[PDB]
């Protein structure tokens, strides 16, 4: 129905200009996974997406090799509503210390630690997150969100 | 047909009422705004996918100095950005700014609090707003059209 829908690409949040740029060669239609690797940073971000042909791929990771997974798969029925955390200087360089995924069944987070300057990705009625963007090195600089109708 | 994407909104989660336009936002002809503590009101005229002109607003309250911004024909808004904080004892939208594919509109009001964005890339355009106001714009959101 409206995954022929074209997405929505809207961000990053977070630091201004740090790090290498990641991002997605296909437009993505459906999130089916996201893995986090956390504990006291947000290290890294790895998601699977079908794209707009149907076929399926996984980015990342992005970020460096620290931390301990957590893999979200989302269910026949659930979409990613809201990413949201906070982000602030580490080590001279500005960082996502916390990030936080709702979706329409659950809250998965907040992952990492509670500090620095908040931001909030919600996307209301007719939209979820399907993909994401952003900027990382040792850890995620910034990130950005595509949007699609459901 | 394909729903128009809403993100956000930023702000107060509960004060205020809720404000939203009520057809499907195709193009953002103007916005009409007041600002000086904080973004005292806004307004804007956009069209529907039907072809229709609809003035929304104003959302908000009274005070503040007026602006009045006119999309040219092939201009289009590509982020809103601002910041929300207290104001005599309510949390409001203290600033907005407006950079379209020409120029840049802002900042207006007051750059205190929590800074908020929406970057619309790939050639999408910001083509409406909803959020919560009463006497205060207390929240805002927009609505993203792809290319």
């Amino acid at each position: 129905m409206l995954e022929q829908c074209p997405v929505t690409k809207i961000g990053p949040w977070g630091s201004s200009h740090e790090g290498t740029v990641q991002d997605i060669t296909e437009s993505p239609k459906r999130l089916e996974s996201i893995t986090l690797y956390h504990g006291w940073s947000v290290d890294s971000i790895s998601f699977t997406y079908l794209d707009h042909a149907g076929e399926k791929h996984k980015a990342g990771p992005w970020g460096g090799p620290g931390g301990d997974p957590i893999m979200i798969e989302f269910g026949s029925s659930e979409f990613l509503k809201e990413v949201s955390g906070t982000f602030g200087p580490y080590e001279g360089s500005t960082v996502i210390t916390s990030i936080n995924f709702i979706t329409n069944k659950q809250t998965y987070g907040p992952f990492g630690r509670q500090e620095g300057t908040p931001f909030s990705v919600p996307a209301q009625n007719n939209s979820s997150i399907v993909g994401f963007f952003g900027r990382s090195g040792k850890y995620i600089n910034a990130v950005g969100v595509y949007v699609q109708p459901i």
